[PDB]
């Protein structure tokens, strides 16, 4: 958990313009988030990014994990291994606000955070799910107790982010 470089927004969100990928190998945290759907398919996004990393382990271990639990719900998450990435990977699953699914469980997904002490993650619902990634931050700062290290890969974004959280 050797962040470095984070802006604190509140008393335990922080904040990064880098790559979750590059963090969680110079940081080797003891949980990395990943941006999930119900099926722990990464194939894109953070998630393809994170699987990618790992060498598709994590997509083995995952396709395991379905097979014997079956799916997520949304909201819902699951600890998997971290691999090379993280001691432990918690898959998370928001809303996919562009195919229906409620904002509302954008709170439920980010309560999974409050499970682990330390977290490094991406913002939820931000990507191919369509949520506005400056609501998901409010969300997380009004959902979240303990400390996250939020990596924003576009500076683009980081930057309104920070503007829009002064
Ligand atoms: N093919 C894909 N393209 C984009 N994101 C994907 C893909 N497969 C899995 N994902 C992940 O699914 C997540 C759904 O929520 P996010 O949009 O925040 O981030 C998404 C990615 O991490």
């Amino acid at each position: 958990n050797s962040f470095s470089g984070y802006l604190k927004l509140t008393d335990n969100v922080y904040i990064k313009n880098a790559d979750i990928v590059e963090e969680a190998k110079k940081v080797k945290p003891t949980v990395v988030v990943n941006a999930a759907n119900v099926y722990l398919k990464h194939g894109g996004g953070v998630a393809g990014a994170l699987n990618k990393a790992t060498n598709n382990a994590m997509q083995v271990e995952s396709d395991d994990y379905i097979a014997t639990n079956g799916p997520l719900k949304v909201g819902g998450s699951c600890v998997l291994s971290g691999h090379n990435l993280a001691k432990h990977c918690l898959h998370v699953v928001g809303p996919n606000v562009n195919k229906g699914e409620d904002i509302q469980l954008l709170k439920s997904a980010y309560e999974n955070f409050n499970q682990h002490e330390v977290l490094l993650a991406p913002l939820l619902s931000a990507g191919i799910f369509g949520a506005d990634p400056i609501h998901s931050l409010r969300v997380c700062v009004d959902t979240v107790r303990t400390n996250v290290y939020l990596a924003v890969f576009d500076k683009n974004l980081y930057d309104k982010l920070v503007s829009s959280f002064l």
